[PDB]
């Protein structure tokens, strides 16, 4: 027990001497205990210990040996006879041994090397230049950081100089040993540690694959990050699919249809021999997994219906990544797809390992799993794939947040890893009964009826391993979504969606009263509870092991004491203080129903997720009048200028349109500004000018202050300032 | 006093009471205390809180204050008279009410807003997944993570959701309030806080300026991280300048005369209407300010030298940072050109916070300084060099590392900052004294005589301002630089160098007997000092003002220790315990003098230094066989093969070749390989199949293991595979 403590019954604490270390009775948690020791009637202890999962050596001291249950025997490590004295000493070898080994097997192992070196007190003169957090401290703003933080994240704070922990770069020793234990948790070929983000991640996926003016089939819902390097940057030529969408807005997954061979092809217009050749016409499709709203897609049919097209297939998994540790969830999961032959596409995934699993801000993976087309011309070979990652990994990566990785794949492994997130959906699933029960107007996105009954009258621990309550059938009264199929999309549970009043169901068409989302997020904020994100009709909470009843129970007195609120018409003052306070003049006098009333009235009015749809809607795309990795290059020129919002239709912008929601790209760069998107920009831009304090965040475009009013303008393509430009024609 | 303490002396302890905070003596560093309280007649404790240049407001206690003299009164806040009890809860107001104002003004805005964020215990329910690290201490690996490096690192990780903290992309609030104090504090015209390394903040740069086909300045010296960046992937075309080398194989600067209009331009064969016709033929000019080895340049003289041939200047600065803090160095610092002309070039700074100054690993910052030429399409506006900053920066920034970034500057900045810096000077120039003095066979890198005395017989603080003793004089006896000139290089006084027995001055040749520099580090290693690099007859220790000159006489004790027992021909075991246990059977019976001998003949036979002066003269640069952008595309089209190294001689390399020493590129992307490198690299790779346990650190080349020896092979183009392959020909 080096730092591990132990857990005693106070009887079994008289017939033991590991009094060496900490001591402490049974009513634990048991993650700090590195052996349990009681006596062997106590076996309400030894189960506990047990049921954890975690692998807790315990010692049953008895009187009569002979006497306990083979049944007991299967969960005990060793037997420690009361009535000898003979063996004391033995004995406290054997509970020391017990503790040391539990530990040595707990921990993964970068994190292991990395915390025995800083046990060293080496004396540091490599850099980082603060050396030990040693600069810091000589100052006093240096001091307040030194002191907040504290001395070991500082300590730990290590470079190449430092060899014992290997080459993370090239990756050599613990850096290589513990990415090769990510592989074998997680069903890999080679795992990659990243340390800039899933944005990074993914620069390095495509900048090793896709050559330039290759094909790219796209996911129309990609994250800023794929745009920008297999596009923009690596240059190569996208074919999109359009996406589904619906009254609230919700990002949904790709088409059904849209995964037609025969379709997919036509559809590649791009490049005729590219295409209309071709076994695999595209170098790379990539693919988001499970988007920000709760779709999963099911990777088996993914892969089957469009893998022979594409020479590999990124899934840009970092709104997931537990899909394969949740038994219902196995469908969705790509790397547990064991059966891949030379003929189907090289399967590679990128989680950003912060976002849903255990990881520091800016910590991702990408699993590469290719070794079936091995063979292949068309094979990325890790000395090709390196090549690419050490293009955006540092060169000095930052120590602490790769053992986070690390500490994230042993917190995975296991019975106990699986039994931990187990734990969560029983958890979520109890919260979400509650607020149904409870009558609240904020209700959770599910299916209303399953199975005959209700939703939340399933048995709890039924729909924490039955997916039949976390899918979105084909036809769908509830969610909206028009081009799913079947046993294509599910509900991701971990992701605990609430829709507010103003959408109509069957209708699908708003009401005459509704409840902005902002106005709950902004609420919950004022009364410390942080939501991740609030969309027009929707607010999202993101769910991990770390939830605990309490918490919950926390989220949803706020949310009922919301509500108590808005149907009483409280003064607006009383409910946003904050917001009052600043926007005095705008709100004055104001009920939160005069605010509901108009903000609603504002989207209605403006026809509002109508457009949402379109804007991912093929037969509604802009106009390519650029290709990307071109309007780039205009762009880094200069050969640009500011049109206004209101004129720029039909303009080529040179940097993506990005509002929210959605969130992704609504104009790719390059192509020309559409009548569509536009006006949806001129809601939200209208929007931002008339509700202070709730205005909807954009980017890609500018806010000029005219006036009384903000105005929008974005960079367009100026054929004439470049037509004129002798720097280049020649 | 919300964290800060309060330091008062025994006396004047009983005459205040602001015993809300903690209080204590004063023999203090004075870093945690916010208000320091003493009598008036303890002069020295007023002088002791004074000269910390802190800031710090002093209360004098009297008991005749009209007998204070002024000169007192210029050194203290307030008085507090004991002999009044009517003023007892003023006074205290006035402690406290000061001790929260010194604090308030200390703390930079990015810092001081997390710092108080997480002082409110929010419930977070947004990203990271971990939330508070909550999710880590419910698993055993994840609990000893978590303990390991304590609660706050991970309640200060967080993202987007939480506002109060800003934008840190777009920059708003307090993250854009802490960049552009950096501004301030660094005189540039923005400053852009980057998290992935000066290895991405390269690749903003480049990639923002630079455009395809665009001709870029090529520093010969240049990290791996430029070449890649500007030419391989943004497509640039690269014209180098040699670069001067010498016995030790030391880094230095550009050759003097590189430095010449008309040269430069012929030099510029390249495209010659681009030279040929241009006031202006480069969009950018890469340069390395300060080199790993110690060479700086004058700023000052390359702007005016070859300003007029650039749009812009990249003044990749990782090994600095400090120069425009040291009196003696402005010279150096580029932001320290305050005359800059609509003529003249923007210029931009790339340094790595975390190397030489504080910060996390992966810690840099961009400095924009180019509004003198904000008029021109040349200029690179905020819009487009914020877009290239998006695209390598991750949408989810680690909190606690950009907190780094903020105080790094308060640090940096004032009298205190600067105070910081000069102490320094002044315990690294007694060091080095006592190794002299002491006979040392570990020389500091430092001119021998100057000013008639020799080197450690100068007056300490007159050297810790006098840059005549840190600079290489136009035809040294001592540094072997050739190709320097006059006021254009100094050294740099923060990089600790010694150098080994084994080569000769007057001579410039190797001598007989000489003590590898990894017989040293490795000495070093193995007794708790780590080293942070040694070449061949050098080794390097990095300097800040962490360091104490306890620390400093602990790497003495280390060094004449090592001394002593190289003299006395002690056993090899014993000497390198470790590389011997190992290697057993190779050393057997191996004295120090045995290897050290051996290991000095094998480069000294091999002519060794020879071939690494060449590798970066211009008389014996590679044959660019291939552009670097196009080289790399036919890597990622996988037109290539493995070419050993013995007969890779003129074939195309796709990957730089990577050395150590000295860890930049000796053969770019697309440059055949030359003989030079070749046999260079032989030297090497026979070096390690030789002596085990000593190794060189090789990238761009691999090694298969060749029965009894290990061997290098490089990807090399391969135009058979190439062209036979039909995705590309039409
Ligand atoms: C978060 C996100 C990214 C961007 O990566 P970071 O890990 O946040 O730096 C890329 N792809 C998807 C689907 C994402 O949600
Ligand atoms: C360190 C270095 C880099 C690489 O940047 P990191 O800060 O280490 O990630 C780039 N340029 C130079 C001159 C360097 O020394």
């Amino acid at each position: 027990s080096s730092s591990l403590k132990i857990a005693s019954t106070q009887e079994a604490r008289q017939y033991f001497d590991t009094d060496r270390v900490v001591v402490d009775a049974v009513g634990s948690d048991f993650t700090d205990v590195g052996a349990v020791i009681a006596m062997d009637y106590e076996t309400d202890v030894i189960d506990a210990a047990d049921a954890t999962k975690f692998g807790i050596p315990v010692f049953a001291v008895t009187k009569d040996a002979q006497a306990i249950s083979a049944d007991e025997l299967k969960k005990i490590f060793h037997i420690i006879d009361l009535e000898n004295k003979f063996d004391a000493t033995v004995n406290a070898r054997e509970i020391e041994t017990a503790v040391n080994n539990y530990e040595d097997s707990i921990l993964p192992p970068f994190f292991k090397s990395l915390k025995e070196y800083v046990s060293r007190g080496l004396i540091q003169f490599d850099c980082p230049g603060h050396q030990g957090g040693q600069y810091y401290r000589k100052h006093p703003a240096g001091r307040e950081f030194y002191d907040f933080f504290g001395e070991t994240v500082f300590r730990a704070d290590l470079c190449n100089a430092d060899v014992a922990l290997g080459d993370l770069l090239i990756h050599e020793g613990p850096a290589v040993a513990a990415e090769k234990h990510a592989a074998r948790v997680y069903n890999a070929d080679k795992t990659y540690f990243v340390l800039g983000g899933s944005s990074n991640a993914n620069n390095t996926v495509t900048s090793a694959l896709v050559s330039n003016g290759d094909l790219v089939l796209f996911d129309r819902n990609n994250h800023k990050s794929v745009y920008n390097s297999a596009l923009a940057m690596a240059g190569g030529r996208p074919v999109y699919l359009q996406t589904n969408r619906n009254p609230y807005g919700f990002i949904g997954g790709i088409y059904d249809s849209d995964f037609d061979e025969k379709k997919i092809r036509e559809l590649a217009a791009k490049v005729d021999p590219e295409r209309a050749k071709w076994k695999r016409p595209f170098r790379l499709a990539v693919i988001q997994l499970g988007t920000y709203d709760g779709t999963i897609y099911n990777a088996h049919e993914v892969v089957k219906r469009i893998g022979h097209l594409c020479d590999y297939i990124e899934f840009d998994s970092a709104w997931v990544g537990y899909e394969q540790f949740i038994p219902m969830m196995r469908n969705s999961s790509p790397l547990l797809i064991d059966d891949l032959g030379p003929e189907d596409p090289g399967i590679i995934v990128v989680q950003s390992v912060h976002k849903q699993q255990a990881g520091f801000s800016q910590t991702s993976q990408i699993h590469k799993k290719d070794s079936h087309i091995k063979g292949q011309l068309r094979y990325c070979d890790h000395k090709h794939f390196n090549n690419s990652f050490n293009l955006f990994m540092s060169t000095s990566p930052f120590y602490p947040m790769y053992a986070a990785l690390d500490v994230n794949a042993a917190m995975q492994e296991g019975e106990a890893g699986r039994k931990l997130w187990h734990d969560l959906l029983i958890t979520t699933i109890e919260a979400r009964k509650k607020l149904i029960k409870a009558g609240s107007m904020f209700r959770p996105f599910v299916p209303p009826v399953v199975n005959g009954k209700k939703w939340e009258d399933g048995d709890t621990e039924d729909m924490a391993n039955n997916i039949d309550y976390w899918r979105f059938e084909k036809g769908a009264k509830w969610h909206a979504y028009e081009g799913y199929g079947d046993n294509q999309y599910y509900v991701d549970p971990n992701k605990f969606m609430l829709t507010t009043p103003g959408i109509n169901p069957e209708t699908g068409d708003y009401e005459d009263f509704g409840v902005p989302a902002t106005i709950v997020a902004n609420y919950l904020r004022d009364h410390g509870i942080i939501p991740e994100k609030s969309d027009l009709n929707s607010i999202l909470f993101l769910m991990t092991p770390a939830e605990t009843p309490a918490k919950m129970n926390n989220l949803i007195t706020q949310l009922l004491q919301l509500q108590r609120l808005i149907e009483e018409d409280a003064p607006l003052k009383q409910v946003l203080p904050s917001i009052y306070a600043a926007n005095e003049e705008r709100y004055n006098g104001y009920t939160i129903r005069e605010l509901c009333q108009e903000l609603h009235d504002f989207y209605k009015n403006n026809n509002t997720f109508t457009y949402q749809k379109r804007l991912f809607l093929r037969e509604f795309f802009p106009e390519q009048g650029m290709l990307p990795y071109e309007a780039r290059q205009e762009f880094i020129r200069n050969h640009n200028k500011l049109v206004p919002l209101n004129k720029i239709e039909g303009e080529i912008a040179l940097e993506g349109a990005l509002p929210y929601p959605p969130g992704v790209f609504c104009v790719a760069p390059g192509e020309k500004w559409s009548e569509t998107a536009v006006k949806y920009f001129t809601i939200l831009q209208d929007g931002i000018n008339n509700f202070p304090g709730f205005a909807p965040e954009i980017q890609g475009v500018y806010f000029k202050q005219e006036g009384d009013k903000v105005v929008a303008y974005g960079e367009v393509y100026d054929a004439e300032v470049a037509k004129n430009d002798d720097r280049y024609n020649n």
